[PDB]
DNA sequence: TTGTGTTATTGGCGTTATTAAGGTAACTTGCTTAT
């Protein structure tokens, strides 16, 4: 369904998909916070328990 | 004023440098481009 709506009139696929979601928040070199992020998030939220 | 000397051009010629056309047979199979 997400799919859809980031390519509308596009017919999926199986092993496409994914890759295109978990290519969308989790690639090291497509998306990053940069120490700044990571902190901004932790101290909002106080979870030490996730790598800073 | 009429003779003998240029000339300026102007279609023909060839010459060739430049452009266009075509052909290889080891196997090869679906981006998305990012306030």
């Amino acid at each position: 369904e997400i799919y859809k709506v980031l390519r509308p009139g596009d017919p999926p696929a199986a092993a496409s998909v994914k890759a295109l979601f978990e290519g969308l928040f989790f690639i090291e070199s497509r998306y990053s916070l940069s120490d700044i992020g990571r902190m901004k998030l932790n101290a909002r939220l106080g979870s030490d328990k996730v790598s800073k």
